């Protein structure tokens, strides 16, 4: 999968993009990656925040179906109109496919100001696609008329440009050291997974591990932060704030309401916990861990200043950029499971590297689930 190795891009906090083609000519288009929704979405009309769009009167294979989408999301909108069309990734496998494409034409926080992605490419499965689960999404797609293998293998690399790889149909087995460690995909919508404890700097929140997944835990590129139910995100913060407290920062750092810096090249790695998540592993009463580091969670802000990358949540965890940065994450889809590896990009230190460990004994895991 040489040809795929690095066929992502980015810029800092404004996710990563793989470049697409679609219709007849290719028209070609940055995409932005995200295993947190459904539908293939692209610019279709002349956005001033856009380097390019789809237009749909140069392609003869470009066909209507007649339909509008409307799609408000937490942080935005977009609305569009439905149709087909045929769609290529150039590092990507040497295969066309008809996909379902919804043309945007009007949108609301949606696209950024100053970011080279004029469109969204959802890896979730049917049931979250808007307007209703009839909407086959691309990868769906891709594999009912290729013989592309049915998952795909992110490594995210970080810094600001940032970099990547997605790995379609396979795994590429120098992005990562060690093992694959393999978690359920609990449900085909969300990427949804089940986490069974925490722990910061190897201690326990002894929490009841059902408020790690209220309402749901999720793996998504198109989260930057590592985002956690309020209630863990005030037991890990303040677990967090007595791990560090031989430096004290203002109550505003751990909200992400301001930053915190240091003299360039001197900060303090040491003084900040690791923090693991354990997930349901593949067998009864067996789990592993995964571990990140302060510097996935601490985030570089352009004296080196940074912001704290974990946040609340109303809508469940999501393990975003934060968490799979550290990792080469495997989109299993055939195996209705998530594989987890130690990233060979992973930013780390002489001292301490992320980690994927197991076997370990968790009792109850199918409890941690919510209903
Ligand atoms: N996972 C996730 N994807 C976002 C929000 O969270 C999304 C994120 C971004 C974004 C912004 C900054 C950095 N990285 C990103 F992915 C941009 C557009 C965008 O646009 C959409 C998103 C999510 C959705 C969803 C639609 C229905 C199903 O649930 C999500 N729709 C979007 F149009």
């Amino acid at each position: 999968f040489v040809e795929m190795v690095d066929n992502l891009r980015g810029k800092s906090g404004q996710g990563y993009y793989v470049e697409m083609t679609v219709g007849s000519p290719p028209q070609t288009l940055n995409i932005l990656v995200d295993t947190g929704s459904s539908n293939f979405a692209v610019g279709a009309a002349p956005h001033p925040f856009l380097h390019r769009y789809y237009q749909r009167q140069l392609s003869s294979t470009y066909r209507d179906l007649r339909k509008g989408v409307y799609v408000p999301y937490t942080q935005g909108k977009w609305e569009g109109e439905l149709g087909t069309d045929l769609v290529s990734i150039p590092h990507g496998p040497n295969v066309t496919v008809r996909a379902n494409i919804a043309a945007i034409t009007e949108s609301d926080k949606f696209f950024i100001n100053g970011s080279n992605w004029e469109g969204i490419l959802g890896l979730a499965y049917a049931e979250i696609a808007r307007p209703d689960d009839s909407l086959e999404p691309f990868f769906d797609s891709l594999v009912k008329q290729t013989h592309v293998p049915n998952l795909f293998s992110l490594q995210l690399c970080g810094a600001a440009s940032v970099g990547g790889s997605m790995i379609i149909g396979g795994i590429d087995h120098s992005l990562y050291t060690g093992s694959l460690w393999y978690t359920p995909i609990r449900r085909e919508w969300y990427y949804e997974v089940i986490i069974v404890r925490v722990e910061i700097n190897g201690q326990d929140l002894k929490m009841d591990c059902k408020e790690y997944n209220y309402d749901k835990s999720i793996v998504d590129s198109g989260t930057t932060n590592l985002r956690l139910p309020k209630k863990v995100f005030e037991a890990a913060v303040k677990s967090i704030k007595a791990a560090s407290s031989t430096e004290k920062f203002p109550d505003g750092f751990w909200l992400g309401e301001q930053l915190v810096c240091w003299q360039a090249g001197t900060t303090p790695w040491n003084i900040f916990p690791v923090i693991s998540l354990y997930l349901m592993g593949e067998v009864t009463n067996q789990s592993f861990r995964i571990t990140i580091l302060p510097q996935q969670y601490l985030r570089p802000v352009e004296d080196d200043c940074y912001k704290f990358a974990i946040s609340q949540s109303s809508t469940g965890t999501v393990m975003g950029a934060v968490i799979m940065e550290g990792f080469y994450v495997v989109f299993d889809r055939a195996r209705k499971r998530i594989g987890f590896a130690v990233s060979a990009c992973h930013v780390h230190d002489e001292f301490r590297t992320a980690a994927v460990e197991g076997p370990f004994v968790t009792l109850d895991m199918e409890d941690c689930g919510y209903n």
